[PDB]
């Protein structure tokens, strides 16, 4: 498009919603290309990540780990106002894997406390994509402090299967998975620090072992379990977007499947089908489409089961509806 | 199908065999849907996993690690009778990744020592799928104690390539890959225990390092070598089913290739072709189809070579037949 | 082909060049099948792998880590003269993942110091493929000492996308990624050894942790930066071949994408498209095609960002040309 054509595009502000929920959007694009405007304030804050009171100095887009999911369509522009309050102590920026140029935007968005910036980029490629902070020389430290999320760039005509039939979800969730590297003292007790920088050297030592102390969904062990389980109903079509900005994961819906899975996260790459466990490499997002067929509690996990059940990477779905004995039945219940 | 309709279907009892062999089955389905009946007894036993006499307290479906391969066709019903003898000390169950509902069957199959259960599920999705024990709160412990296997759900019309051309194997082998986490004492010597519960706390500490002490095929270092090397002949078409219930693997046939590889293990996802090394995420099974073209010894490995050759993930094939000098020849043998 | 027919084929002697560059070749095959001849001398040599002066006793095909990229076309014969000079101390050989039989050639190429051998194999399958040394009983040690590279077997008609359209690159680079396992003293400083053998036992200990101390491109931290940065221009089409003989990687062009990615490295397997981060399992090579659209500095990384920025797996591209404000623009530069 020419300069006048770009300047003439409608601008639309969108209010964000905290994960695993997702802001208002249409699957099929509404009108022609738009400049979709988002604002996020960066928060540095101590968060508790497990049932033992373990603290991380989180660095959180919009105050959440992961940062919120931003949704646009192919050939829209995403225009982000990024704000770094004066109360923060570190410089931050943002790299969109969906974007082209300047390291994904990081080169143009380096903001000190008390600064803001506005970045626009054209969303040329459909898919789910990681975004993360990336201050030169301190990239993994910000990322593993929770400073990452994802965006979804929908095809203008919505999702389709590998044969071109439309796939329309009834709901969408965004599960961001976070590897944390929390230092311990010589007694094995997790350490606490006054300021984020105080933890830097000890944390890098743990990072270098390549062994996270915690692997969590939505910023904490059990954050998506119990009264915070995700929900669905038999017959409901759900899209589950999953990201991991730094480390591999292998999502699995225990009791279900990935009917269609864009394992690479990219909608122009045909989805795998009938998946038991899919694979998302560190630095990427993926998306799975499932139609629920049975009610009950499902577990949604990283299927390294030590990571899932010892280190924190397990969520639940609570699903309503009628049991289907054709699909599964207890012929003889546990009996002596 | 209605309860009445299911009750009218033919029943077929199958006799399971120990991996890497696979029970008798037909590639193309014989007739319409059947209820295919299997029985497995769970055995808690000591296994020796290396030539240093290192022991694991195995929890073994049908008495083997991995548990045996069960073969059915799409839209058959798999009806498993699972038995936990009074000689065992723990509760066990079974989760089939192929199944839909109740956490893959685990919620309906919890059996104490002295109990049995019968589970029926519809095999709706064609592929190879992991199955494993998953007692709530004790999931990875049972899985990494060897309590896992796989099933194959064949398309009713047998296997095909990505273009509908039939693929018919002459032999099939099932390689179950197992990560073990064996505790060591102060001198770096592996510990032995006189009950499974005695090993628990020490084992969990090792598991949390995410670093297995051993990574093995068929339950031990060297299991599938020598007296247990897999066999083929030049011209023979072989299907190698490979599973890993907890941890990623990257199978490779040294001296050969994966001509067709269902890396995700799902037959409706077209196979990759001409593969050197494929990738199976933890919590999944995959399958590779190869036609042998050269005689001699092949090594079949997880191609993290430290895992293969230091930790134990190496099998052999012995292949008979005529050498092909067109494919490969020593123009000058090693010499001055 | 018969011995007589192979003897009748043209011979072409290629001069190898050091990575990341690739010897002169044609994308589309010139004429019929040929016997393409290469020579490599193995050098056991001390190399420095970081700015601190950390040493590795490398085992290097053609004196480089990685070994150089050999390029042939499908159904050519690759004829390698491999020389193990008398100045070396170990037996070495070569395993080509591209080849069929005798463990990829390793069974036929075991050469002691002072010996040479000539191996010929038919390049039957198009793709990029790892090659590596593999002396029985000493396999991972040679590989993680740098004794690996890759070859490219181009289709005779050059590259095409998934849908039959020709893809022609302007330039090609070969990034070999190496995991090193360097022993540390009680202060945590890297140890130096007088002879390669002195390092063996200490190195195997580190190898067993499955945690490399360094993960590097072209043999050292920062090897492909500064005046050794890779280069391109806006509009230029670049193929990046990436290998890892022992351990998984997840390549990512920061600021860019993988427009077409043969993640499995095999050209008959349709490429993934629009990739943010792709995945290459240990024991394989992959290839990505990208057309640059923005000038400036890019980082090409393994997107486990700890591995990239702490352990060494980061390269740079310097890209000339005109900035595209349609694709990305700073609407408001960092400001109060
Ligand atoms: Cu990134
Ligand atoms: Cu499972
Ligand atoms: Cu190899
Ligand atoms: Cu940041
Ligand atoms: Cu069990
Ligand atoms: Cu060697």
């Amino acid at each position: 498009a020419t300069a006048a054509e770009i300047a003439a595009l409608p601008r639309q502000k969108v209010e964000l919603v905290d994960p695993p929920f997702v802001h208002a959007h249409s699957q099929v694009a509404e009108g022609g290309p738009k400049v979709v405007e988002f604002t996020m304030v960066i928060e540095e804050k101590k968060i508790v990540i497990d049932d033992a009171g373990t603290e991380v100095h989180a660095m959180a887009f919009n105050g959440t780990v992961p940062g919120p999911l931003m949704v646009v369509h192919q050939d829209d522009y995403l225009e982000l106002t990024l704000i770094n309050p004066e109360t923060n102590t570190l410089m931050h920026n943002i790299d969109f894997h969906a974007a082209t140029g300047a390291l994904g935007g990081g080169g143009l968005t380096e903001i000190n406390p008390g600064e803001k910036t506005i970045l626009r980029f054209k969303a040329t490629k459909p898919g789910v994509f990681v975004y993360h902070c990336a201050p030169p020389g301190m990239v993994p430290w910000h990322v593993v402090s929770g400073m990452n999320g994802a965006i979804m760039v929908l095809p203008r005509e919505g999702l389709h299967d590998g044969k071109g039939k439309a796939l329309t979800y009834d709901k969408i969730y965004y599960v961001g998975e976070q590897d944390f590297y929390v230092p311990r003292d010589e007694n094995g007790k997790y350490k606490k620090y006054e300021a984020p920088g105080d933890a830097y050297e000890d944390t890098v030592k743990v990072m270098r072992t390549l062994t996270p102390t915690h692997v969590v969904f939505n910023g904490a062990v059990g954050a998506l379990t119990g009264d915070k389980a995700m929900t669905a109903a038999v017959g409901e079509k759900v899209l589950i977007v999953h990201s991991q900005a730094n480390r591999d994961t292998r999502p699995h819906l225990i009791g279900g499947h990935g009917d269609y899975v864009w394992a690479t996260g990219k909608f122009n790459t045909p989805p795998d089908v009938d998946q038991e466990t899919w694979f998302i490499p560190g630095g990427a997002a993926g998306a799975a489409f499932y139609t629920f067929q049975q009610p009950g509690i499902y577990a949604y996990v990283n299927h390294n089961l030590i990571e899932a059940f010892e280190l924190g990477a397990a969520a639940h779905f609570k699903v309503t509806g009628e049991w289907n004995d054709d699909l599964m039945t207890s012929v003889l219940a546990p009996s002596g």
